């Protein structure tokens, strides 16, 4: 069912919290074990999101290889993307670890460092090119390099270096900025216009690790992110754009990764930014 008419059919309806529901009924339980362990409490920024243990992300270290993340793997879409949390004062060397393992090109950002009046995550880069971060539990430097402030979002080129080798790499951070401290944004057009930046960046193709996407818990604004990207790259494959069924898309994203689309209104925001975004994608 073209999800133009589906998404008419629920709005006219307004059942958008009954077909939310569904969702949360129908989504994976897999176990967290290794998230649960005493030794990992202070690791987790909230009690009730944790990675499953069949897709977290491994630190390549002998003593605690735990980090909040999950690998999300498309299959039919050839994408993949590690969603976590914000970083915590004591997992920004963590946090810089897995993307240096990993081989990611990209971090994108999509929360603001205070929400709310409350922290969301740490300041995890250098806000000034003259003062560098050393991250001395991972042996990792980070220096700021240039910085791109537009209107809705800022794109940084960031330098990171593993001191024990000298290899250097230049990582690309994209930073959504505008996203509204409650319920989601009235047009999908910013958020449309930041995603095909950071495509053309490279960050999101196969020559590179997967993208690290985050927002406070790694789960909701992220979770958009991800699903929007998915459905608008099937529906350039696909020889019947109309058989995308972003429900079936975002059950499949949730056997990787708990609770992806925190709220009805996200869930409505996600068809908008892919309706709007398949007019486009159609030509
Ligand atoms: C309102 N912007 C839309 S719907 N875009 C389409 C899009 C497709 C796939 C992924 C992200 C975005 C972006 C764009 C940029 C420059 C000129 N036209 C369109």
């Amino acid at each position: 069912m073209e999800m133009e008419k589906e998404f008419e059919q629920i709005d006219k309806s307004g059942s958008w919290a009954a077909i939310y529901q569904d969702i949360r009924h129908e989504a994976s339980d897999f176990p967290s074990r290794v998230a649960k362990l005493p030794k990992n409490k202070n690791r987790n920024r909230y009690r009730d999101v944790s990675p499953f243990d069949h897709s977290r992300i491994k630190l390549h270290q002998e003593d605690n290889d735990y980090i909040n993340a999950s690998l999300i793997k498309m299959e039919e879409a050839q994408r993949s993307y590690i969603l976590t949390q914000g970083p915590l004062p004591n997992t920004v060397g963590h946090f810089w670890e897995m993307v240096w393992e990993q081989k990611s090109r990209g971090v994108v950002m999509l929360n603001r460092v205070m929400e709310k009046g409350s922290l969301k995550c740490a300041q995890y880069w250098p806000q000034k090119e003259e003062k560098e971060m050393i991250f001395e539990d991972t042996n990792l430097k980070l220096t700021l390099i240039s910085e791109d402030i537009k209107s809705y979002y800022t794109v940084r080129q960031l330098e990171l270096e593993n001191l024990t080798t000298q290899e250097t790499r230049e990582i690309l951070h994209f930073h959504y900025t505008t996203w509204p401290d409650f319920g989601v944004p009235e047009s999908p057009a910013s958020f449309l216009n930041f995603l095909f930046k950071v495509r053309e960046s490279g960050s999101l193709s196969p020559e590179h690790g997967p993208v690290v996407v985050h927002c406070s818990a790694g789960i909701g604004r992220s979770g958009t992110f991800c699903l929007a990207d998915t459905c608008l790259l099937l529906m350039d494959k696909r020889k019947d754009p109309s058989s995308v069924d972003i429900k079936k898309v975002l059950l499949e994203m949730r056997k990787f990764r708990m609770g992806l689309i925190q709220t009805a209104d996200q869930l409505r925001f996600s068809y908008l930014a892919v309706i709007e975004g398949a007019k486009f994608i159609m030509g």
